[PDB]
């Protein structure tokens, strides 16, 4: 009764400014569920789960009710030239569906479930206790030259022996695994599906088998291991798309320890954003931290694991829409692309600061990038683009080449836009770039190769898809990846699940076809990650 | 169109797990706003703006629709003995309104507006530029012994002269100012209304005037100034109840610099909490930081301002429901209370960690606390409670008294529960305790005073309200505050806006009535803050 009067004063909030939602077109339970079913299959990626706008404009009731029914239907139908697909013209969605979507986006967005520690512990499993795991490598596999290839639509990954070109094992994982990452010791393989299911695989057991797993969210893209000296296999971190968050777990058993929300203020307008999806994550070699990229808010956070109980985080403003990126040759600056901002943020991991924001081309997509010493400009880091066919070379040596540091020092020209990965290797004198999503078939089925010993000359075209001899299908080639020796470059010919695919190997020394890996179990192969190169960031 | 096919794959989110909210009893616009008004007038204080629950159970659709109309009405009607007021039995609400509330709480919680930089800058006003301000004290007031009193309902504060006992200047401010804090230089007076409006007052002007103002949110409770060596008047920070956030501004002009969301995972369950209100904030004397309390998640954040461009926060976990608190005698340990957890957290600001979690009585409400040297136990910090009449004494000397460090070393007994503040001074041998919200009028209209040179002896009751000679009204006495030289203790006779109030002063040496401050302008006086004691944390 004392506690009653103590909190018995009015809230400073003005009810007239608290807004009730509604005034949308009446639509039944089924009309709504069908619209909801379509929204995540076709729209959520670009517009966001909450519809506050990611790559695309906000689709919340305030704005959609203002536009009204007809503007909405027409827009969804014909699309626009700035990224909005023509769902009606292309005949991808019927007029009836487009009508339901126009009505759906006029209601309050349905709420997706949260996902904290209770759900994480319930999903967590230790398949083989640490004490029951091999003390030595119980097999004759050349682990360093192994490849962890993603069999996207099969919810599996494949361990392919680099020298023999044969599949050594197919392991069940999360659906469409996005990337593979190696532990600092080179013993454990870490794969994470887009569904946020992480699988830890012991490469030492008789046969590479799974020793632990967990689900850190409803949707995810990144996973990483602690690499600072004295912290081998200590912690594993993973970033989720929804909910906006990242989790730190034990690097031996994947036991969840800390969960941190990334919901916050943007760097540009400094207003509140409800869905800042976590993207790339890279382990720092300069301090005991993980370097996390928060997309929609454009913040690079340095999560310090020196004391995992009292988490110290340093919020660095970069630029909106941070995505992928990698280390420069020295492994001190984090070159990451803020793709929809057309800039490349450089994060100094030693001095823990933003070194610069470099203007590049339309929608940079470096992947992890390509590092090499330019004969004139010195040490550079490069990236290709999705929005155009240009290739940016950036200065990454402040000590010996300060006049070029953090500048778009030169530009190269590929086959065209739709590019996703650019590759190279220390031992190699070639530079490869794919064009996976280029709207042309001939271009999307081939890669461009440049001569680093003569960058003035144009690129040669390698007909990767044609070399694979597969037959029908889009046969989109993607992500060049070298072997440990650096004399073989691998490519994935990403064909439909009901079609036939392959991994095409090329002799880097001669640019001649070396081999083609086919197998009924090689369903929709995407990411290939050579152990050594992924473990030691060789790119 | 490359970017279009690039984001064409489906979201990992399951359409079936995204839910539409509704099936709530129909209610017209008029009915919905009548209830929505009542909700923020009477319920949001304890249940929260989004109704996820604070001191009370969550009132969200998933739960309320399960209970149904009958349960809800019956509960709102009679309440519960565990803190939920009997809205119907008391005659406070009608059967018609109660029926409206039971319906309202079965609907989706309406959404309050956000409040970022655009809104803050829009409200930010610099009344007198730093260049046009005085260079020295232009008045002849004894500033250190001045008193900043809250004229709550009047939306103002009065500067009362400690020695003359007269009102020197009444200043217009935000509604129901909660607290007053002094800048490090003792020059500027910082005050903040519950509506989140902050006013900076220069005590050097011929007549104290406001030099800047800003609104940092929809509703708030705290403000603080940087007190680390070399950062006098450098930064001002404020915490907000809604939105869940805190803002850091320029300490000379109040220019908004950084805004940080406090929405996050909880310390106990580690699940997402959409509304973790910011409670107490105290400047660190050990490092250039602010120690912030995040109530619902039970997190103590150490925000370092050495570089406010790239903010560094250390998130220390304490216990659920952090509220108020204050420095131990040495100004190193932040003694804060997790009031609904019945504990007191000790945050070591030097080593930057949770020293301990001490169990206390029901609902500890220390205010800033009371520090004194116990004859047997050594240095102690005390607090009274709102749920019971006890006074817990906790040891605060881990260097010279390890036996009692962080232990509820002993208890004292006051008139009863409903206590809000306990007080003492280094030059004083008395310990005061108010009982502001105690349900018995006589008790709520007086204060208990113990003898620190004889703690075994029972307290003495001082008829503070009765001494004021005001007449009718509740006359709740509140917050014992000392003067510069610690020889008199002030009390606030907080009476209604239409009734008559006063400030009763006691001669600490004789426990006799010394003076009574009355003025037609002294409307609903609540908090009083002696400039010196507030600035130099003398408590
Ligand atoms: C955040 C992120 C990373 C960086 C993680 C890291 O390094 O820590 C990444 C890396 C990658 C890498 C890493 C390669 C590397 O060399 O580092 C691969 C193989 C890859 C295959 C694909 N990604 Fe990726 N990818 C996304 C997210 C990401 N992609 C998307 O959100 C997007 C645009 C939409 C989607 O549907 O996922 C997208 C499209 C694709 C594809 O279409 C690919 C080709 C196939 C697929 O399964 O989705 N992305
Ligand atoms: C977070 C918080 C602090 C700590 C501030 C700091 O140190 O930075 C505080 C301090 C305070 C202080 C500071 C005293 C001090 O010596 O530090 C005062 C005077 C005070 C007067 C009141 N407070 Fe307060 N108070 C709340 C919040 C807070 N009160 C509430 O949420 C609550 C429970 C309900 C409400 O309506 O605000 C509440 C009730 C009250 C009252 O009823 C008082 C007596 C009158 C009023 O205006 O609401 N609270
Ligand atoms: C990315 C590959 C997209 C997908 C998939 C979908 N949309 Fe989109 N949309 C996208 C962009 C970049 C834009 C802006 C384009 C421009 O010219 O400005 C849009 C815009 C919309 C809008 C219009 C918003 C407005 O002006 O108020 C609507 C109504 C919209 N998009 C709807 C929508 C739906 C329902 C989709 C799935 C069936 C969908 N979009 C997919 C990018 C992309
Ligand atoms: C604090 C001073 C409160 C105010 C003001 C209001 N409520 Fe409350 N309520 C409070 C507590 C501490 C509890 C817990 C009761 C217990 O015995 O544990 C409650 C609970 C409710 C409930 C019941 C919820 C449930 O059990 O499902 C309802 C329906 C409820 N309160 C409604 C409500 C309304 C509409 C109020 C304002 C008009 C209101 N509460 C004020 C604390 C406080």
């Amino acid at each position: 009764k004392a506690a009653e009067q103590y909190q018995g004063a009015a809230s400073a909030v003005d009810p007239a400014h608290v807004v009730r939602t509604n005034g949308a077109p009446d639509m039944s339970e089924s009309e709504f569920n069908e619209a909801k079913q379509i929204y995540f299959q076709r729209c959520a990626g670009c517009h966001g789960v909450l519809r506050k706008g990611a790559t695309g404009k906000p689709l919340t009731p305030d704005i959609t009710q203002q536009r009204g029914q007809q503007y909405l239907e027409a827009l969804i139908t014909y699309g626009t030239p700035l990224g909005m697909p023509n769902w009606g013209s292309s005949g991808e969605l019927s007029k009836e569906q487009i009508t339901l979507m126009a009505k759906y986006i006029q209601h309050t967005p349905p709420q997706p479930p949260e996902w904290g520690m209770p759900e994480m512990r319930e999903s967590w499993k230790v398949l083989v206790k640490p004490e029951d795991r091999p003390k030595k490598q119980l097999n004759d596999l050349d682990l360093p030259n192994l490849f962890s290839v993603t069999l996207r639509d099969a919810g599996q990954i494949a361990l392919v022996d680099g020298d023999s070109k044969k599949i050594v094992k197919v392991i069940d994982t999360g659906y469409a695994v996005h990337i593979s990452r190696m532990s600092a010791s080179g013993r454990y393989l870490l794969v994470i599906g887009r569904d946020a299911r992480i699988d830890m695989i012991d490469l030492w057991a008789k046969e590479p088998t799974k020793v632990a797993e967990i689900k850190i969210g409803i949707e995810a893209r990144s996973v990483e291991s602690s690499k600072f000296k004295g912290y081998e296999d200590r912690y594993t971190i993973a970033g989720a798309y929804w909910p906006p968050q990242f989790a730190i777990m034990d690097g031996e058993t994947l036991e969840p320890k800390q969960i941190v929300s990334t919901r916050g203020m943007t760097v540009d307008t400094q207003t509140y954003h409800p869905e800042p999806r976590v993207a790339a994550i890279i382990a720092s070699h300069e301090h005991p931290e993980f370097i996390v990229n928060v997309k929609e808010t454009g913040k690079v956070l340095l999560v310090n694991y020196k004391d995992i109980d009292n988490l110290t985080v340093t919020s660095i403003g970069a630029a909106p829409f941070l995505h992928d990126g990698g280390w420069d040759s020295s492994h001190r600056y984090f070159m990451t692309a803020a793709n929809n901002s057309n800039k490349v943020a450089v994060i100094d991991s030693k001095d823990r600061r933003l070194s610069a924001l470099v203007d590049v081309g339309k929608t940079p997509h470096p992947g992890r990038g390509a590092n090499f010493v330019h004969p004139k400009y010195g040490p550079v880091w490069s990236t290709s683009h999705l929005g155009d066919g240009s290739i940016s070379l950036i200065g990454t040596d402040p000590k010996n080449h300060p006049q070029y540091a953090w500048k778009k020092v030169a530009e190269l020209q590929g086959q065209g836009g739709g590019s996703l990965f650019i590759k190279t290797h220390p031992k190699s004198s070639h530079l490869y770039v794919d064009t996976t999503f280029n709207p042309d078939a001939r271009i999307s089925q081939s890669v461009a190769v440049f001569d680093l010993k003569n960058l003035d000359a144009k690129y040669q075209v390698l007909p990767i898809a044609e070399w694979a001899d597969l037959g029908e299908g889009a046969k989109r080639v993607v992500q060049p990846e070298y072997n440990k020796r650096g004399d073989e470059v691998w490519f994935s010919v990403w064909n439909g699940k009901n079609d036939s695919s392959a991994l095409v190997v090329v002799d880097d020394k001669t640019l001649k076809l070396k081999a083609v890996v086919k197998d009924p179990r090689l369903i929709t192969p995407t990411g290939k990650f050579n152990v050594y190169n992924t473990q030691h960031d060789v790119y």
